[PDB]
């Protein structure tokens, strides 16, 4: 039973001393040779008074700039906007670790992905979570499987729109698949509400594109938008055009206008 | 599958409406009166499961007379005269919602588990509610009384160690809570002949007891709230009323593990932790 009470509440005990040592200048050298997983778990799994290791900023700038993509030695991450380099570093490290446990231990795939997403709002943890949930709903197409993915999508929208354009394209992604899920299950009123819902994310990403050059650079590893959407298209206008083209009956002119108005409303107030 | 991917709870749908009303109109005599009419559970999960613009409205200044009025209403069912005291350094709101979710956890304790876990965990992790910590530790300790395996004991040990510093935010009661767990850890290892681990938790238990002494005179409000103004007797397995009695009894029981030099090292470490982090 103990496993069910303790879910995500265990700091590797190799970090007890560093958390004690922290809660200076010798820390800077203690912190500097934990392996990247342990550093990310220290910031992810500490009292909230130690989590304010947000003075140590040159430490994170050096670690952030050593972040590479194994698949492209040319690529280098750009300033992660509003989020700290510490949080982009630690979220991305935990994301990679989750993929490494992907097929050897699933209970760490969940836990690390959850830490990556919930603690540091890492975009890749969001994209990985959504892809797995969509996969779960591809196989088991029941209405309370779709409703669960739907309910997760709506609860995490606002936090996922902190990545602007990629977040909104990610969110438009989930709504499009939700819409196709409800349709096949003959729940056409809800199929419509997610097609309109997907149009609104597409338009808000559209409004935010010019302010998310760095977000798009990091989100797609400087490869553009092709992998942000199931159509492999390179521009949002191609995404909308193909999308309306598939869902014309669910996206009437006024329907597209309500969502576009609401999308402008969030850009109006919540952004800049 | 999905339930394991979406580990903790999600925002309840009754609150998506109140979430809009708050995201448009700031703290309004309108908002303040919708919130006052929400159920205590729904208010607490609203503060626990909202985005950052509702969590910084709820935390705003203008809703603070709201939370103070709600906090003075908090009452003990079986005690008709207990007043909670200011949980400072903590918010009145966070003490309210963490305590509300804790009570919500107990009402689910025997009707549906895993609502016991989720609410208990939210209470502890999101609001660092002392009572959720005590319930969790009591359950983990209970799990090892029934299942005295080295792998359960290590699980309890590693949890106690990972949550040590957060629990000490409760100052004197928090340290007594940890001293209890370390004491039970010490006896579990001893029964299994893991005498190096038994000695190591007796020393940890002495250090928590001594830090409790240093923080006691500074923890009048925490002690008031932690034990519902009934004193320290329920903070320790002996039902004793003072930390000095607790230390004396503990030293009697763990003599061979708490010789003079060992106790002196642990007390020294406690003095450093008190001086650096507390006074």
């Amino acid at each position: 039973h103990m496993a069910s009470m303790i879910k995500g509440k265990l700091m590797p005990n190799s970090l007890k001393d560093v958390q004690k040592l922290i809660c200076t200048d010798n820390v800077i050298t203690t912190l500097s040779r934990l392996k990247p997983f342990d550093l990310a778990m220290l910031k992810a799994t500490s009292d909230n008074k130690v989590k304010t290791l947000l003075e140590l900023k040159p430490f994170w700038v050096n670690k952030f700039n050593k972040l590479r993509l194994e698949k492209d030695h040319i690529f280098q991450f750009r300033n992660p906007d509003p989020q700290s380099r510490a949080d982009f570093y630690c979220g991305y490290v935990l994301y990679l670790a989750a993929l490494k446990e992907k097929q050897k231990e699933i209970s760490s795939y969940y836990d690390y992905l959850n830490l990556s997403f919930t603690t540091f709002n890492c975009f890749y943890a969001a994209q990985e979570i959504l892809t797995f949930l969509i996969g779960a709903c591809k196989n088991d197409t029941k209405r309370e499987n779709i409703d669960l993915l739907y309910n997760f999508v709506t609860s995490q929208s606002t936090q996922i729109q902190e990545h602007k354009t990629p977040g909104c394209l990610l969110l438009a992604n989930a709504y499009f698949y939700l819409a196709g899920f409800y349709l096949s299950l003959d729940l056409k009123a809800e199929s419509i509400e997610c097609y309109k819902e997907c149009w609104g994310q597409l338009h808000l990403a559209q409004l935010l594109e010019t302010d998310s050059e760095r977000e798009i650079h990091n989100a797609y590893f400087n490869k553009g938008l092709a992998t942000s959407n199931a159509f492999g298209l390179n521009s949002i206008s191609e995404i909308k055009a193909r999308c309306l083209d598939l869902a014309s009956e669910a996206l009437p002119y006024p329907a597209r206008n309500v969502m576009e108005a609401n999308a402008v409303k969030t850009f109006e107030n919540r952004f800049k």
